């Protein structure tokens, strides 16, 4: 396959990718939501699309088994941007990093412990405010754990915050926006540009917008 | 809360645990596949349950969130059993850790590259097998990883291998056969003793037909 090949993810990141892909002339054949299909052909046939959980979207356009994808800004400080370059803030999905804990419930005196899934963005933002904190790594379901004293606060993306709100916990502070974000394979950016450069500019007409 | 808490997961673990869980007298009182709610009471009012991601089940049991829980044996090698107890096989979830690749492709002349969710398992399988190996850490559809050159191999959890067939891979190797496993939290294992005995019992005796 001499094309490109772009990576999104399930939900928020394809629903409004689509209608920036559209503009751009590549249109997907089907729902991938409800196929088993890993690859997806598209519209145009100089582009392929794989369908990814998000933290693993930054790992692919890195390696390069994608040259280009939408990610997460969340996902990209959590990763770590370093070896991708980040063209374009796409201003989709949009959500905020945020700490949180139980209503109302005072602080401990003591190394605070931090249950996440944002490892790295829970010790750096930490840091920031002074404190060296112990992180429990989690996969999901954040809000649970300080219900049954799993960690004292919780770091998480929040975009309304009901699901904090439904499990009587409160946001604390303000970490972060968070946005998707156009990423590029640095060898795939210096090979295909010529292949990209149309998408590219496409997209950035598109959210001028 | 001064009962039990047990960390369940969703789909074949906990549909193959509600038998084990009838018979020892704790019955779930709505499906929670089908729920928000993330802390679910049962007819015992000494245990509640926690519906977890299959990852975080080790996590929960060894902090003393959850004082017991079913976890996979392949999650409890990755993430590391030492600061729990296991205590039974419930011969449950049955399926096998392998390595696969696309179907025929020859294997590398260098330090191969393996794509997995199972970081720690890899590395330790590879060097059994006198291979220092490179591992790209993924959070799901290992499958595709082959397909796009993302790594040489994956490591998986395989059942029947239809996903695998489907994709034009096939298992090279048998890593280990896995099953899930009752784990008990260290503390609460003393001091929650009497509570757990008898469902430990209960769980005992099933499993023996």
């Amino acid at each position: 396959f001499l094309g490109l090949t772009l990576a999104l993810s399930k939900g928020r990141i394809l629903e409004e990718t689509m209608p920036l892909l559209r503009a751009a002339g590549v249109e997907l054949l089907e729902d991938p939501e409800a196929s088993r299909k890993l690859i997806f052909p598209t519209s145009n046939p100089n582009v392929r699309v794989l369908i990814l959980r998000a933290s693993d979207v930054p790992t692919y356009v890195e390696h390069g088994a994608a040259d280009f994808g939408v990610a997460g800004k969340d996902v990209l400080l959590e990763h770590g941007a370093n070896h991708v370059y980040e063209l374009l803030d796409l201003k989709i999905a949009q959500c905020k990093l945020m700490t949180a804990g139980v209503k109302d419930a005072p602080l401990p005196n003591r190394r605070l412990r931090i249950a996440t899934k944002y490892v790295n963005v829970a010790r750096a933002y930490f840091a920031s405010q002074g404190q060296q904190v112990d992180v429990i790594k989690l996969y999901g379901s954040m809000e649970l754990a300080p219900l049954v004293g799993l960690g004292d606060l919780i770091v998480d993306v929040v975009d309304t915050g009901n699901t904090l709100r439904a499990n009587g916990l409160e946001a604390r502070d303000h970490i972060c926006d968070v946005s998707s974000r156009l990423i590029v394979n640095q060898v795939s950016y210096k090979r295909k540009f010529a292949l990209l450069e149309p998408i590219l500019d496409s997209f950035k007409n598109s959210i001028n917008s």
